[PDB]
């Protein structure tokens, strides 16, 4: 329905209070019983909203899918985005940001409940189900030289595994340079890209894959023992929104040190969240592939490795699995 | 007209023979007379059509206006690009390429005989003029690490300059890192892009303008001493279809030289065709602006410039004025 959204906005924009069917319906400007008609269908939707008479309707709780309309009520209170785009279905969120940003300077982004054509690094494939996890890119507007991109990486990982964390009862690491895990379990990975040119950057694309409500049972035969949900390590139901709320206060945060620190002013604490140390690693190199032992990460945001022929190098990437 | 694009592809694809209005009929499936229609349409839009009866017609000139139809005849005998993008009027062909090139790994390039938000380095204001100019951007998928794009500038640049060159009668050179001059007049500014990430390059695109059939009386005001067209500089007149041919023939050759080479093979070459040594430049850096004298480009493609203040640089970039 064409007013769905406006109504939903209208219950969100108004906890922890209730509305009327009347208040309402003077608001959008429509019959009351349009507004009856929207709200049966929000909640056969899944939306928990408590109706009393007299009183009105309380929203309590969101399903496992996203709104536009209350998204807006994010983008709205917020001094980094500008607006965002929200999806049931769609090709990518990195694709559509990769168009969306062309001719312009805003900063915003794009959620999707699934992706079709969702990828990885690498034009690898990336599992995006319906209604189970964050599928969001985000484009950001820093201006810096282009260089500057690997250091943006850096930052945000920490963003995001502490915005995970805090819905964690279990260890929420980082393996560097994309991947953010809990134990043994990526719960998530996270593509940093851009377009720029000599004359520094015009705009930061990340794409941030999260695993939110999996039960083992969810996940493909090719991957189904180091892949883990937030929800397999949080007592409690996650709630998408809460988190999603969480998740940009965080990417936030982390993004003005990204502007105004070195690397090293978050360096150790980095160190102290990875998980890659004292533990063999299998690096690969289009054609070359070789093992080695993570032994530090440089002020500059290199990874310095011993690989197993004593052989030292300094990678700005890699491409790493346990 | 529907058929207009294939009527003139067939006359194209027929030099230096005459087709008959029936042999072309035939090929498209429509009245003889539909064609006589389609040709005197064209005529009437400036083609140099040579009719005869019972030969039928020979192609000999085209307008200064550009045909998907001939240009298709490109893209085909082409083992570098697609395919190609032919427009009238548009926002900008950058704009266009950075849209046309998510979510593919084509190779292509795109046309438009005037743009309306045609833009520079910098934000810059480009004027785009109908039917007066080269206004092309060029997408390109090296796979190569992103900070390799500078290189890529270098090489282009030559290629570029070259393929204006054999067209005119003066001294064509090169205003490190974008600019290519003919004595005193910019007769094209080329803009080189990319869209990448740790992992390598996803894209290069190139925008390149070349003011072509230009007389001073239609640059503006702020301009008008150091501007200058290919056809004040050549004594026949220049066709803008003979001249592209050139032009991607170059593009191609230096960019093979740009994955098989380094700058050094081709470093002498480029500086002999430089125009910035022994004078005066006018280096702007985001708030600060000075002065300073070229010396040397380094083996890796970065300017050696002593200040005014006897302080020595290496730039990969500049902003340079005379
Ligand atoms: O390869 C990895 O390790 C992580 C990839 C990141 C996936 C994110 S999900 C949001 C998005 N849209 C995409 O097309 N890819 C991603
Ligand atoms: O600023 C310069 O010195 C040169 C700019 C290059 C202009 C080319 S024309 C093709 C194209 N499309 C654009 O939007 N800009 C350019």
């Amino acid at each position: 329905s064409k007013y769905s959204q406006d109504v939903l906005q209208l219950l969100y924009k108004n906890k922890p209070n209730y509305i009327s069917g009347q208040s309402i319906a003077e608001s959008l400007n429509i019959s009351r019983t349009a507004v009856k008609k929207v709200i049966d269908q929000l909640k056969l939707e899944g939306c928990k909203i408590d109706s009393v008479n007299h009183k009105g309707h309380l929203l309590q709780q969101l399903p496992d899918i996203w709104y536009q309309g209350i998204i807006d009520q994010y983008t709205k209170s917020s001094a980094l985005f500008d607006f965002s785009e929200v999806y049931d279905s769609i090709d990518s969120t990195q694709l559509a940001a990769k168009k969306s940003l062309v001719g312009n300077q805003s900063s915003f982004f794009i959620l999707s409940d699934e992706q079709t054509k969702g990828r990885g690094r690498f034009n690898r494939h990336w599992s995006s189900s319906k209604g189970q996890g964050l599928w969001m890119s985000v484009v950001l507007r820093p201006n810096v030289a282009f260089s500057m991109i690997s250091k943006f990486n850096l930052f945000i990982a920490l963003g995001i595994r502490d915005a995970i964390q805090h819905f964690s009862q279990d260890e929420v690491k980082v393996k560097w340079p994309n991947d953010i895990y809990i134990d043994n379990g990526k719960v998530c990975g996270f593509l940093t890209e851009m377009v720029a040119n000599n004359d520094g950057i015009e705009a930061i694309i990340c794409g941030i894959g999260i695993n939110l409500t999996q039960q083992l049972e969810n996940f493909d035969e090719s991957i189904r023992h180091r892949a883990t949900s937030i929800q397999l390590h949080d007592k409690n139901k996650l709630d998408r929104y809460q988190f999603l709320e969480r998740l940009l206060q965080e990417i936030e945060k982390r993004y003005n040190q990204f502007l105004t620190l070195p690397f090293s002013e978050i360096r150790e604490e980095y160190n102290a969240a990875s998980n890659i140390w004292n533990r063999t690693l299998l690096f690969t190199e289009n054609d070359k592939q070789f093992k080695g032992q993570a032994i530090d990460l440089d002020y500059d945001g290199y990874l310095i490795v011993r690989d197993e022929a004593g052989e030292s190098h300094r990678l700005i990437s890699a491409d790493i699995d346990f």
